[PDB]
C-alpha cells in the first residue's frame, strides 16, 4: 500500500524538512554514547510516505480527538526514531513500536529534537550501534528518521526532571523541567494518532 515518492533539494517542502532537523540538534548528557557526537547531519535524502489506507486510519481518529477537545487536534510534527522504521512505514503505528520502558510508560514517544530521535535510531539507548560497525557514533552508515503528524488533543502535562492515556487526556508532554536547552517529548497510546509523513535518509557529521 506504501509509496514513497523522492523530494527533490530544490522543493520547498525538502527544504523546510530540512530546516526542522538541522535547527532542533542539540547536546545530550550523555556526551554522546546513545546517539554519536555530532552539531549536524548530512541530510542524504527526504521522501514522501504515501498510504492511502493509513492517512485514512489516522484523519478518522483525527476528527474524534478534536470532537474531544472543542474541535482542536492539537496535531504537531515530530520526530520518530526506531529501528521499526520499516515497518512503520509500511504497515502504520501500532502496539509493536511502543517503549515498554519509557518514562511515561509503554506508549509510542516522539520529539521535538531530532537528536533526541537520533538515539534511538539503533534501538534504546543506542542499541549496539550501526550493525556493520557496531559504533553509535558511525558517520559511514546511513541512518533513517521519520517526521511525523501527530495527534495530542488534550495533553497531560508532566513536568519531568501499550498503556493507556491519563483518564480525560489524549496524550503525554513531558516538559523538561532541569535541562534547559531540551525541548519536549510527546507520548501517544493509539497508533491511529500518527502518521509516518516524511522518511528522512541521513548522517551523523564528525565535528570539525
Ligand atoms: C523500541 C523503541 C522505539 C522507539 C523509541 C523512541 N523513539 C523516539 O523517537 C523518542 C523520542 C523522544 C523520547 N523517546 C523516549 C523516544 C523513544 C524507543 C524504543
Ligand atoms: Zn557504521
Amino acid at each position: 500500500g506504501t509509496i514513497l515518492i523522492d523530494l527533490s533539494p530544490d522543493d520547498k517542502e525538502f527544504q523546510s524538512v530540512e530546516e526542522e532537523m538541522q535547527s532542533t540538534v542539540r547536546e545530550h548528557r550523555d556526551g554522546g554514547h546513545a546517539g554519536g557526537i555530532f552539531n549536524r547531519y548530512n541530510i542524504l535524502k527526504i521522501q514522501k510516505v504515501c498510504n492511502k489506507k493509513l492517512w485514512e486510519r489516522y484523519t478518522h481518529r483525527r476528527k474524534e480527538v478534536s470532537e474531544e477537545n472543542h474541535n482542536h487536534a492539537n496535531e504537531r510534527m515530530l520526530f520518530h526514531g526506531s529501528p521499526f522504521v520499516n515497518a512503520i512505514i509500511h504497515k502504520g503505528f501500532d502496539e509493536r513500536h511502543a517503549y515498554i520502558g519509557g518514562m511515561f510508560g509503554a506508549g509510542i514517544y516522539f520529539a521535538e529534537n531530532s537528536s533526541k530521535s537520533n538515539q534511538y535510531v539503533y534501538g534504546i539507548g543506542g542499541g549496539t550501534g550501526c550493525p556493520v560497525h557496531k559504533d553509535r557514533s558511525c558517520y559511514i552508515c546511513h541512518r533513517q528518521l521519520l517526521f511525523c503528524r501527530v495527534t495530542l488533543g488534550k495533553s497531560f502535562l508532566q513536568f519531568s526532571a501499550m498503556a493507556h492515556s491519563p483518564p480525560g487526556h489524549h496524550s503525554v508532554t513531558g516538559r523538561p523541567s532541569v535541562n534547559g536547552l531540551a525541548l519536549a517529548e510527546y507520548v501517544i497510546y493509539r497508533g491511529e494518532q500518527a502518521y509516518p509523513e516524511y522518511l528522512i535518509t541521513y548522517q551523523i557529521m564528525r565535528p570539525e
